[PDB]
């Protein structure tokens, strides 16, 4: 029964895989696992790097060497730490490309067979992160992400932020089970690493069911991915953003409403009448299923807009230039 082990840089318990080493799917398994794990802790602790692809992943022996060098690596690090040398702090979070890894590794251990979740359909992880980036936050701030699936992009903004909490909700079956598994795996995965998290809770839920109008209402930011979705649920979710409170934000991948909205006295009633709507700058390189290169669109609940349209009806040269217009 032979096995591969390596240790936390932390002194959690030790990651252990079995020998012949698994694989995950078509283009991830567990050789590559340990040694991309080996290289983050390596950016994690650069005297571990100090000490550190000639590598057989399908011969034991070599696959033994590289993480037993780490393993005795990782102990004399230890010992570094018990003498003057600081340890590495811990309560931090991740960073970027650690993150990626992290969630990498969560899915292979969560997700055991794709294919049943495949029936319900990481270039997004790049884009999450440049949201998270020019998507200002504070532990002021609820987090949602409506329809979460397995749950990534919550367990993404749970590890990079301080909002007070993030929600991810799910309707479908599949995936809010996977989510349970992504969710144990995730903290499993963050204390082996050493590093910190928001709070967050994974629900299965309807966004659109009522219990979820009072939670839209009181949310300040919502990541929603809309792209594929249906006038009609476009529609009811333009109605539960109608009672967000003022900066309150919404980013999705198709706008709620038309980047050039002219309020009138025919649309009076649109969401349009009450956020800023802006096209995101988008990620060089980054391109969709589709062939174009992806969008992003900020919304941002700002009423001050309704009010100078009313503000303009008392004035009768704006009035008279309105009613000439349309
Ligand atoms: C814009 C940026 C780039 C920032 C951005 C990037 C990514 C994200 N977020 C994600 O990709 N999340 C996971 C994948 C999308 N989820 C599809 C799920 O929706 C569920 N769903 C549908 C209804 Br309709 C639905 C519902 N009514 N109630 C609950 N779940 C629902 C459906 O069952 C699928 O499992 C957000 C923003």
């Amino acid at each position: 029964k032979l096995e591969l082990r390596l240790k936390s840089p932390v002194g959690a318990e030790p990651a252990v895989y079995p020998w012949p080493l698994p694989v995950y799917d078509k283009h991830h398994d567990a050789a590559h696992e340990i040694i991309e794990t080996i290289r983050w802790v390596c950016e994690e602790i650069p005297d571990l790097k100090l000490a550190m692809i000639d590598y057989d992943t399908k011969s034991f022996e070599s696959m033994q060497r590289l993480c037993d060098k780490y393993n005795r690596a990782i102990d004399s690090i230890h010992q570094l730490w018990k003498g003057t040398t600081q340890p590495m702090k811990l309560n931090t979070r991740p960073s970027t490309g650690l993150l990626r890894h992290i969630l990498q590794q969560v899915y292979n251990h969560s997700v055991t067979d794709p294919e049943k979740l495949n029936n319900y359909e990481e270039t997004s992880f790049d884009l999450v992160a440049q949201m998270i980036d020019e998507i200002k936050m504070t532990d002021d701030d609820l987090f949602v992400d409506l329809g979460s699936g397995v749950g990534q992009v919550v367990l993404q903004v749970a590890a990079a932020t301080n909002c007070k909490h993030h929600y991810g909700v799910e309707k479908a079956d599949i995936p809010a089970k996977y989510a349970e598994t992504m969710d144990r795996e995730f903290r499993k995965w963050m204390k082996w690493y050493g590093k910190k998290h928001a709070e967050y809770t994974l629900e299965r839920g309807d966004f659109l069911s009522e219990e979820w109008r009072e939670r839209i209402a009181n949310t300040s930011v919502i990541f929603v991915n809309n792209f594929a979705f249906g006038p009609e649920v476009d529609h009811q979710l333009k109605e539960r953003f109608a009672n967000m409170k003022e900066g309150g934000r919404i980013v999705s991948s198709k706008p709620f409403a038309p980047l050039n909205f002219r309020i009138n006295s025919r649309n009076l009633s649109d969401i349009g009448t009450i956020m800023r709507v802006v096209e995101l700058s988008p990620l060089k390189g980054s391109v969709s299923w589709t062939g174009k290169p992806v969008s992003y669109y900020l919304h941002t609940i700002d009423r001050t807009i309704l009010e100078n349209y009313f503000s303009s009806l008392k004035n009768p040269k704006l009035r008279e230039e309105q009613e000439a217009a349309r």
